[PDB]
């Protein structure tokens, strides 16, 4: 499986997924919330 957001450059998942602190990309609480490196986010 492989990074995201700040362990790979930015990008994140084709889907309007977000990426979590330690480059997993995917949508949660602590994806799409203060936790997100980059992606679909809400804040």
């Amino acid at each position: 499986d492989k990074p995201c957001g700040k362990d790979a450059g930015g990008r994140v998942c084709t889907n309007n997924y977000c990426c979590s602190k330690w480059g997993s990309c995917g949508i949660g609480p602590g994806y799409c919330g203060a936790g997100c490196q980059s992606g679909g986010c809400d804040g």
